[PDB]
């Protein structure tokens, strides 16, 4: 009936730094692994695919890599809110990666398939292998 808030934890190896998801705050960082092209402006990110249909999303809050929040200019206040944290474990070297998503009970089954698919796979690949495929 009402969406559930879920923080999804991914274990990233000590080889990988903060720059992974800290890249999404900058144009050249984001378009390196997101969309065809990303043209930025002050406090607004403009995504450009094939010159037909280009989108904009404003930042809510951010600090280095401890947390970063994106939210659309079209979706000003409803359900399109996602944020990404990462923290450096000084006791081992590896990163704890925490993404805040909203999903219904029926959709949480998909997100838990994405949970087990990623957390088990990062171990056997030793680093990264992305399978949280583009839905919404």
């Amino acid at each position: 009936m009402k969406k559930e808030k879920i923080h999804l934890e991914y274990l990233l190896n000590a080889t990988s730094k903060n720059i992974l998801w800290s890249a999404i705050s900058t144009p050249t960082g984001l378009e390196d692994w997101f969309a065809d092209k990303v043209v930025s402006d002050d406090k607004t990110v403009t995504f450009c695919w094939g010159k037909t249909e280009q989108r904009q999303a404003g930042i809510v809050a951010i600090r280095a890599y401890s947390f970063i929040r994106f939210h659309w200019l079209d979706d000003e206040n409803e359900r399109d809110y996602f944020e990404i944290k990462m923290s450096y474990n000084e006791l081992t070297g590896d990163y704890v990666l925490e993404i805040t998503d909203f999903s219904e009970a029926d959709e949480a089954d998909d997100l838990k398939e994405l949970w087990d698919s990623q957390v088990s796979k990062l171990r056997r690949t030793c680093g990264f292998l992305e399978h949280h495929h583009h839905h919404h």
